[PDB]
C-alpha cells in the first residue's frame, strides 16, 4: 500500500517520523502485510494550503490535523474499519494526536497496478502473493 | 470528497482562497453535499515541476493553469458533467481564470473508504448517509 | 493519463526534465496515446518526507528513488506490464536511474472522470476517443 500524508508545517522531523511509524504499525496490523511493505510520502502545507472541515460531525480540528490518502490492493470492509481505529489508537498513544485530527480517504487498485522495482509486476509474476 | 489542487507559484494566498471557495461552491452544487463537506489541499510548483499539455484539443494554457484531482464516493455521469461546467463557470466569474486553464481528473471509491474523524467509518456506521 | 512523481531533492531541473521526458516516452509507447497527452507533476521531498522500502524483494534503493503514481483510463494487463519495463528501460538508458530505484502504483478511472479543458468531458462528448 501507499500512504500519502498531507500535514501543516509545524512538526520537527522527529515528530514526522513518529507519525509515520505509528501509522505504519496500524497499517501492518490491520492489513497483515510484511513490516517492510512500507511506502510513505509527506507534504507539508502553510495555513493557506489546506482546508479541512468536518461535514457537521463536531470534530475537533487543530493545526496538527493529518490527512491520509491510501492507495491499496483490495481489503475487506472489516480490515478497513480495523485500520481506522488502529490508526487513531496509535497516533493518540504514540504521538499525542487527538483522534479528532485524523482524516483518511482510501483508493483501491488491483494486482496489475503495482511494480515495486525493476519494471516487474510482482503480484502478477508471483514474486509477491 | 477530496479536492487536491496542483498549481504553479504566482498567486497570493487571497487568490488561492478565492480559487478554493469557487471550486468548493461548484462541488457543493454539482454533488448536493453539505457546505461543510470541505476537504481541500494545494501544492504549488515551479516551472520545472508540472507539464500540462492539451491532447491536441487547442487550449489555451497559461501559468494560471489549475490541475484538480478529485477523490469521491460514486456520482452519476450527469453529476460529473454538471460539476466540470459549474467549476469552470465559477473560476472564470469569481477568479478570472480562463476555462482553458482548468484540468480535472476524478477517482471513485466507496462508503467503506472514508473516515472523517475518530477512526470511525461514518458512511458505514450511518453517522453520514 | 496523469503521472504524479515523488522524488527526493537533489536533481537539477534539467535532470527532472529528462526524467519526465523518458517517462512520457514509455507511457506514449506502452499505452498508444498521442504524444501530446502529457500531464505530469513533481514533488520534491527532504529525507524526512518519504520512506520507501522494498517488501523484502532485495532492491536496491538510493536517494535517486522515483515513486510514480498514475491515474489512468482502463488499460489491459498487457499494456501495464509493457509500461513498467518500458519505463525502467527509458530511465536507465536516458537518465542513468537504476531500475532498483523506480516504484509505480496505478489507479484506474473511467471516461466520465476526465475534463481536459473548458468544463468539457471530452471522452463523453467524443472530442477524444
Amino acid at each position: 500500500a501507499l500512504l500519502k500524508f498531507d500535514l501543516f508545517y509545524g512538526r520537527t522531523d522527529a515528530q514526522i517520523k513518529s507519525l509515520l511509524d505509528a501509522a505504519h504499525g496500524a497499517m501492518v496490523d490491520a492489513f497483515g502485510v510484511p513490516a517492510n511493505d512500507r511506502y510513505q510520502t509527506v507534504s507539508q502545507h502553510r495555513p493557506g494550503e489546506m482546508v479541512l472541515e468536518d461535514t457537521g460531525l463536531g470534530y475537533g480540528r487543530s493545526s496538527a490535523v493529518v490527512l491520509l490518502t491510501v492507495i491499496s490492493r483490495p481489503r475487506s470492509e472489516s480490515q478497513k474499519v480495523c485500520f481506522y481505529k488502529l490508526l487513531t489508537g496509535a497516533l493518540e498513544r504514540d504521538c499525542g494526536i487527538s483522534p479528532d485530527d485524523v482524516i483518511v480517504a482510501l483508493v483501491e487498485n488491483s494486482d496489475a497496478d503495482w511494480s515495486f522495482g525493476r519494471g516487474r509486476a510482482e503480484f502478477l509474476t508471483g514474486d509477491l502473493v
